[PDB]
């Protein structure tokens, strides 16, 4: 397909265009709404500033296409695959990312307030300045993503696999870390008051580093603690 | 006895004046050091800068004597009463002073270094300034005592009493602390680096104050150590 019928179907009122190839379209700014592009084949597209509000892409593949800025807010991406793409600043509030490929997708500043990421695959993506306020990370990959002034206050990231993340100056404010793997990651600046630490497995330098005002912790933990503080046993 | 006799007794050698009544006497500046005035009656004293060293002292009655700049280097004191006694800016330096009376006593700027003061009671005194470096406490009584800027480095404290104490800025590097109970005492910038706490009651609030590093610390107590910095369990 090309790019002036499917503005122009749309407009007409089509909504289910899934499993189109619309590989590598440039559809800069045009508006999605509601659209059913699941399964499609959406590789290196340029959809950057696109509306996609409330669409349906599960199991499309957006591997390394432009969404920069784009409008994902409660879109359904289960299972897609936008490894390597482009979402710096775009809009995912409310989103469905669940068990989704986003290895080193770009995700700066982008907004996943709320979304659904349980057991996506983040590996080596950049979420610096992100807003995960309150999504859910549950079980997803974390290794080495930058998370650098990202806010996660109150999200889920029970079992989440942190290892060699950047945590650093990010707004963990009562969020879940029960099982999680912190080894490697830096706290540098993290908040972490009022998280629930337990069963994770951290780091002895978190303790130095990120505020803990009200964290919940394990015995076996709180005893490190201290020992990181100087106390000898 | 009186002033003239005892003076002139000493001077001709007598060294021999234990349970001699001496009561108000006036002995300031005077030279009795090695004299034997063990049980003697020395209530109200001005002894005021005597010459005191390795005197045997032991049962005697000094309550609200004046021994303000005595020298009292390894004099015999053990058992003897001390209260309300004015001690300031002595020299107790390796005296034997296990089991005596300094209730109330003031010890300002005192020197009771590498002394023997096991099982006794320093209650209510003023040791604001004083040097007990490497003393034995093992047992005493320093209830409500106020140890400001004091030297207590390498001291044993085990199982001494110091509820209600003032340890703010006092130097407690190596000392011994098992079992002691510091409830209710000041800890505001007071140093226990290297201490063995092991056993100890403390407050949460000793933990948050005095420099912990290196201290040595129950299971129980590093756990009650992260808590006092806000870690919830």
């Amino acid at each position: 397909m090309n790019v002036g019928e499917i503005l122009r179907h749309y407009a007409a009122g089509k909504r289910n265009f899934q499993h189109i190839n619309l590989q590598e379209i440039e559809l800069t700014n045009a508006s999605l709404t509601g659209a059913d592009l699941s399964y499609a084949n959406l590789h290196h597209a340029n959809l950057s500033r696109a509306n996609l509000r409330s669409a349906d892409l599960r199991n499309a593949n957006l591997s390394h296409a432009n969404l920069s800025g784009a409008n994902l807010e409660e879109a359904n991406l289960e299972a897609a695959n936008l490894r390597g793409a482009d979402l710096h600043e775009a809009n995912l509030s409310g989103a469905d990312l669940q068990e989704a490929n986003l290895t080193q997708a770009n995700l700066k500043d982008a907004n996943l307030s709320d979304a659904n990421l349980e057991q996506a695959d983040l590996a080596g993506a950049d979420l610096q300045g992100a807003v995960l306020d309150g999504a859910n990370l549950h079980g997803a990959d974390l290794n080495g993503a930058d998370l650098k002034q990202a806010d996660l206050s109150g999200a889920d990231l029970g079992g989440a696999n942190l290892n060699n993340a950047n945590l650093s100056e990010a707004m963990l404010t009562r969020a879940n870390l029960e099982q999680a793997d912190l080894s490697g990651a830096r706290t540098t600046g993290a908040r972490l008051d009022d998280a629930d630490l337990r069963g994770a497995t951290v780091d002895p330098v978190l303790w130095r580093t990120a505020s803990l005002v009200g964290a919940r912790v394990d015995v076996d933990q709180a005893v490190a603690f201290a020992a990181a503080h100087g106390l000898c046993l």
